[PDB]
C-alpha cells in the first residue's frame, strides 16, 4: 500500500547523452547535472541552481538562450529497493510534452505511451527493479502548445524559454502485493432536502500476478464498514462496485459563508489470502450541483438547491510551473478576503493539493481545457493550435479521464469546461462525455465560456464578448449592446485590461528607466504585459487615464491615478453584475474578472500581483463584494444595497451624501427600515436626483447601517458632472472606445487633510499576528481624509505578505474613527518588529511602530 513520491532528480540536456540506455543504469556518472525537486520544469531547475538571473525583473527571461528547449531533457533518480517481494509501480502525471520512461537500462514505455500532460501513466516495473540501487530516468520531449495537448500562455503573458518542458507533478513509487487497488471513489448523491445522502463506493482492482486470486476490498466510508470479494483472472481487471450505503443527516458541504466544508474519508484495503495487499485513502464531500440555462439564456449555478451569482477572476499558477503548497493556500485565502465565491481554471489545471485546499476553504472552482492552442486546433480554424491527427484523439480522451478521475470527489469543483472559445465538434465531445461517465464524473458540463454551443451538450450560456482594455466604470452597466461585456448572461472572461501593481512591485520587476517610460510613454511596449501585439503596451489606459484623471506630473502622480482608476473600475464591473443578478430579464449570472492574478510580475490583468501586493484593483475588488454592502449605479444613480450572506436582513438604514471637493455637503438622504434577501438579493435605497452646484469633481459618500447601528458598509464614489460615454460604433473586440470622458482631475487640487494612527499586535498560538490600527481623521477643517491605504511593514519598511485586512483604502471625514485588522504569519515578519506604513491621497505618507 506505499506510494512514495520521488523528491527530487538530476537534469541534464540529451545534448550530452549519445547513449540513452546508459542513464537509467545504477552506477551512471551525472557529473554538472542539475539537483530539480519534485515538480519542475527544465527552467525552474536551471533558476533553482543558478543558472540565470530572475525573470520575474526586467527583460532577464529574454536573455535565456531557448534553443537548448528544443532537444530532449533527462529526469534522472535513484531508488533503493530493499525487498522485491511487493510489486513496483510508477504512477504518474503531469509530462511536458511526451517522455521514454527507463528503468535499469530497459526502455519501460515510449513517448507515443507517455504523451500529454494530464494523462496518468501506471507503469508496472516489477520486471526491471531489484534489491538494492535502481535507477529511473525520463527523457522529456520539448513542448509545443500549439502541437502539443499540453498547457501553454495564450496572452497572459511572455513565452517561457523552456516552454515549461519537464514533470509538473509528483511521479509516486507505489509497491503492493499480486492486487493493485486503483481509481476508488464515491459516488454520492443527497435528497433535496439535504438531510440523507447515499454513497455508492466504487474501486478497480488489478491481479498482476501470475496466477489467480480472491480479493477482499474492505474498509469505511464516512465512518461506516463496507467489504466485497471478488475473483480475479491472472492480468485481470474488476471494477468492484459496493451495496448502496445510506447517510443520515449528512454533514453537508457549503462554498464559504453557507455553511461548513466538511468532507468525509474513504479507507480501503485490497487484501489477498488473508493479507493486505494495497491500500487507499481519500475524501470526498456531500454537496449538489447544478448548471442550466435560465429562460433568458444564461448560465445559471446553484449549489445544494441554492441559487448563485458566480463572482470570481481567472486562476492561474506560476508562469514556469513551480509548485508551492503554502503559495496555494495563500492564493485562495485571498480568493474569500476579496469576498469572491470562484476560481476559473483556463487549463494549466493544478495539482491535487490545490483543490484540497479549494474544499477546505469552501471557493468553488471552474476548471476546463484552454483556448487558443493545441486543444482547440482541431475546431478553432486560423487560429493557433495545431489540426488533429488520429494519434491526438485518444491522447485527449485519456487526458479527460484522467482529470474526471482526479475532480470527482472534489466538492469545490462546479463545472468542467470541454471547451473555451470554441466548443469541440461532435466526434471531440463524444470522447470528453465517454471519457467522463467511465470516471463517474458527473458535475456539469459546459461546451464554451464563450457563445458558442456544441452538437451534443449544446448551448454554452455564458459569454465571452470583451472587454479586455479599458473601458470607463458605466460600460458594465450596459445591457443594450448584443455583442458587448455588459451585467448580462455569464460574463466567463472579462476586465478594463491594465492593472499597476504597488509601487513596491513596480521596482522589483522594472528599472527605473522602464518605469520612466511607463509614465511619459504608456503607448511604448512593456515586456511585463503582454507577447500579443493587441495587449503589447499600455496605450489604452494612458489615453483614459490622462484624460479622466489629467496629465501625470510623475512617477508617482501616475501610479497613485492608476490605483483610484483600477479601484473604480473593478468595482463598478463586480457591482453592476451584482445589481443584475436579480433582473427578471437578461440577469447577469456569473462575472469572472481576467485575471484573479497572474502567472509573473505584470503590469495587466490582476487582482492581487506576483508578490501577493494589494493595489486599488484588489481593495476596489473587495470592496464590491463585501457581504452586506452599499452602492452608486453608474448608469442611473440608484443607491442599492446587495445581501450576500445566507439570511434575510431587515432594519437597514442607507444614507447617501454628497459633497463637493471643498467639503460642503450638497446633498442628504437618509432611508431606515430596508429588508433584503438572502444569497444575492438587492433593495433600492433612493434615486439620487441631478443636484445643482456640484464641483465639476465630486464625492459621493454611502454608508449603510444595521438595526443595532453598526456601520456595516461604507463607499465612496469620485464623480463628475461630466459623463462617461462610448463610442459603440467604434468597439473592437477586446474593447469600446469612449466618445467623452469625465473630469476627475478636480482630486489634483483636493485640499490636505490628516490622520490620526494608532497600532498594536498580537502574536497568536497559530503561528499568527494580528495588527490592529485605529486611524482617525484629525484636521479642523471640513476635509475628508480619502483613500487612505494601511500596509504592515517591517524595520526597514518593505510589506508583509500575504496579508489580509478586514478593510482598507478608507475614507474618513473630520472626527470620524476607523479601526482596521490586519492578519499575517509572524514569521512573514524575519524577526522584525512590525510597523504601519499610512499614505493617503491627500493625507500624505506617515509610518507608526505597531
Ligand atoms: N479565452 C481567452 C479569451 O478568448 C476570447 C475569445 C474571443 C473573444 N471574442 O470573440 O470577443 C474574446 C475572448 O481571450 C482573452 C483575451 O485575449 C484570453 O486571455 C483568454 O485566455
Amino acid at each position: 500500500g506505499n506510494a512514495t513520491p520521488i523528491p527530487g532528480y538530476v537534469i541534464q540536456s540529451s545534448a550530452q547523452v549519445s547513449d540513452d540506455s546508459a542513464v537509467s543504469k545504477p552506477g551512471f556518472p551525472t557529473s554538472g547535472w542539475y539537483p530539480v525537486s519534485s515538480r519542475s520544469t527544465v527552467y525552474a531547475g536551471l533558476l533553482q541552481n543558478g543558472k540565470y538571473a530572475d525573470p520575474f525583473y526586467s527583460t532577464n527571461m529574454q536573455n535565456v538562450p531557448a534553443a537548448q528547449f528544443s532537444v530532449p531533457w533527462w529526469y534522472r533518480t535513484d531508488l533503493n529497493v530493499d525487498d522485491t517481494s511487493s510489486r513496483t509501480y510508477l504512477d504518474f502525471s503531469g509530462v511536458l510534452s511526451k517522455a521514454d520512461v527507463w528503468v535499469n537500462g530497459t526502455k519501460v514505455a515510449t513517448k507515443d505511451q507517455v504523451n500529454g500532460a494530464y494523462t496518468r501513466h501506471d507503469l508496472d516495473i516489477t520486471a526491471q527493479v531489484h534489491t538494492g540501487v535502481n535507477s529511473v530516468a525520463f527523457k522529456v520531449y520539448p513542448n509545443d502548445p500549439n502541437r502539443d495537448l499540453s498547457m501553454g500562455w495564450i496572452d497572459w503573458a511572455q513565452t517561457p524559454p523552456d516552454q515549461n518542458m519537464g514533470i509538473v507533478r509528483d511521479v509516486l513509487v507505489r509497491r503492493s502485493g499480486a492486487v493493485a487497488l486503483r481509481s476508488a471513489h464515491v459516488i454520492q448523491k443527497l435528497n433535496s432536502a439535504l438531510d440523507h445522502a447515499d454513497l455508492t463506493v466504487k474501486a478497480d482492482v488489478r491481479n498482476d500476478s501470475a496466477n489467480a486470486v480472491q480479493t477482499t476490498v474492505a474498509g469505511t466510508v464516512a465512518g461506516k464498514p463496507i467489504s466485497q470479494t471478488v475473483s480475479l483472472a491472472a492480468k485481470e481487471r474488476k471494477t468492484v462496485t459496493f451495496p448502496l450505503v445510506g447517510l443520515d443527516r449528512p454533514n453537508v458541504w457549503w462554498p464559504a459563508g453557507m455553511g461548513g466544508q466538511h468532507r468525509y474519508d474513504l479507507d480501503l484495503t485490497a487484501s489477498v489470502g488473508g493479507t493486505p495487499s494495497d491500500a487507499a485513502k481519500s475524501k470526498f464531500g456531500v454537496r449538489d450541483v447544478k448548471a442550466t440555462l435560465n429562460s433568458s439564456g444564461g448560465r445559471q449555478y446553484s449549489v445544494n438547491g441554492k441559487p448563485l451569482l458566480i463572482r470570481g477572476g481567472g486562476y492561474t499558477p506560476d508562469l514556469f510551473l513551480r509548485w508551492n503548497e503554502t503559495a496555494a493556500a495563500d492564493k485562495l485565502k485571498y480568493v474569500l478576503n476579496l469576498g469572491l465565491n470562484t476560481v476559473r481554471l483556463e487549463g494549466h489545471i493544478e495539482p491535487d493539493e490545490f483543490f484540497d485546499i479549494a474544499d477546505d476553504l469552501g471557493v468553488l472552482t471552474m476548471p476546463g481545457w484552454e483556448c487558443c492552442d493545441k486543444w482547440e486546433g482541431q475546431v478553432n480554424g486560423e487560429e493557433k493550435g495545431e489540426p488533429w491527427v488520429e494519434s491526438d484523439y485518444p491522447i485527449a480522451k485519456a487526458s479527460m479521464f484522467s482529470e474526471a478521475e482526479r475532480l470527482r470527489d472534489h466538492p469545490s469543483v462546479i463545472s468542467f469546461h470541454i471547451g473555451s472559445d470554441f466548443a469541440p465538434d461532435r466526434r471531440i465531445e463524444q470522447g470528453y462525455l465517454d471519457a467522463m461517465k467511465a470516471a463517474d464524473f458527473l458535475l456539469p458540463v459546459i461546451p464554451a465560456a464563450s457563445a458558442r454551443p456544441s452538437p451534443i451538450t449544446g448551448a454554452s450560456g455564458m459569454k465571452m464578448n470583451g472587454p479586455y482594455d479599458y473601458v470607463p466604470p458605466v460600460y458594465w452597466y450596459d445591457k443594450s449592446q448584443k455583442d458587448r461585456g455588459g451585467a448580462w448572461s455569464f460574463n466567463s472572461a472579462t476586465s478594463a485590461g491594465v492593472d499597476i501593481p504597488t509601487m513596491d512591485t513596480l521596482k522589483r520587476m522594472m528599472s527605473a528607466s522602464e518605469l520612466d517610460t511607463m509614465w511619459k510613454n504608456p503607448s511604448a511596449k512593456q515586456y511585463h504585459r503582454s507577447s500579443s501585439d493587441t495587449f503589447g503596451n499600455l496605450k489604452l489606459f494612458g489615453d483614459a487615464l490622462t484624460k479622466r484623471y489629467g496629465a501625470s506630473a510623475n512617477l508617482n502622480d501616475f501610479v497613485r491615478k492608476a490605483q483610484l482608476s483600477q479601484y473604480e473600475n473593478v468595482r463598478a464591473e463586480f457591482e453592476s453584475h451584482s445589481r443584475n443578478y436579480t433582473d427578471s430579464t437578461n440577469p447577469s449570472t456569473g462575472l469572472i474578472y481576467w485575471m484573479l492574478n497572474s502567472p509573473w510580475t505584470s503590469l495587466h490583468w490582476q487582482l492581487f500581483d506576483a508578490y501577493m501586493d494589494q493595489n486599488g484593483a484588489y481593495y476596489g475588488a473587495k470592496k464590491a463584494n463585501e457581504p452586506l454592502h452599499i452602492q452608486y449605479s453608474h448608469d442611473n444613480r440608484s443607491v442599492v444595497v446587495i445581501n450576500q450572506t445566507s439570511n434575510a436582513v431587515s432594519g437597514l438604514t442607507a444614507t447617501t451624501k454628497l459633497y463637493n471637493l471643498d467639503g460642503t455637503e450638497k446633498y442628504s438622504n437618509t432611508k431606515t427600515g430596508l429588508s433584503v434577501g438572502a444569497l444575492g438579493a438587492k433593495a433600492t435605497a433612493v434615486t439620487v436626483p441631478a443636484v445643482s452646484g456640484l464641483s465639476t469633481t465630486y464625492l459621493a459618500k454611502n454608508v449603510l447601517t444595521d438595526s443595532s447601528g453598526k456601520e456595516v458598509s461604507r463607499n465612496v464614489y469620485w464623480l463628475s458632472t461630466k459623463a462617461d460615454t462610448l463610442n459603440w460604433g467604434g468597439s473592437d473586440w477586446y474593447y469600446t472606445p469612449q466618445s467623452a470622458f469625465a473630469d476627475l482631475s478636480g482630486l489634483n487640487n483636493l485640499g490636505q487633510s490628516a490622520v490620526g494612527a494608532t497600532a498594536n499586535s498580537v502574536a497568536g498560538a497559530d503561528g499568527t499576528t494580528t495588527t490592529t490600527v485605529t486611524l482617525k481623521n484629525t484636521s479642523g477643517g471640513r476635509l475628508p481624509a480619502f483613500y487612505v491605504d494601511s500596509k504592515v511593514v517591517d524595520s526597514a519598511g518593505k510589506p508583509v505578505l500575504p496579508v489580509e485586512w478586514n478593510d482598507n483604502a478608507v475614507s474618513l471625514w473630520p472626527g470620524e474613527t476607523t479601526t482596521l485588522t490586519a492578519k499575517y504569519r509572524t514569521a512573514d515578519l524575519k524577526g522584525s518588529k512590525p510597523s504601519v506604513r499610512i499614505s493617503g491621497w491627500n493625507t500624505g505618507t506617515q509610518t507608526v511602530p505597531a
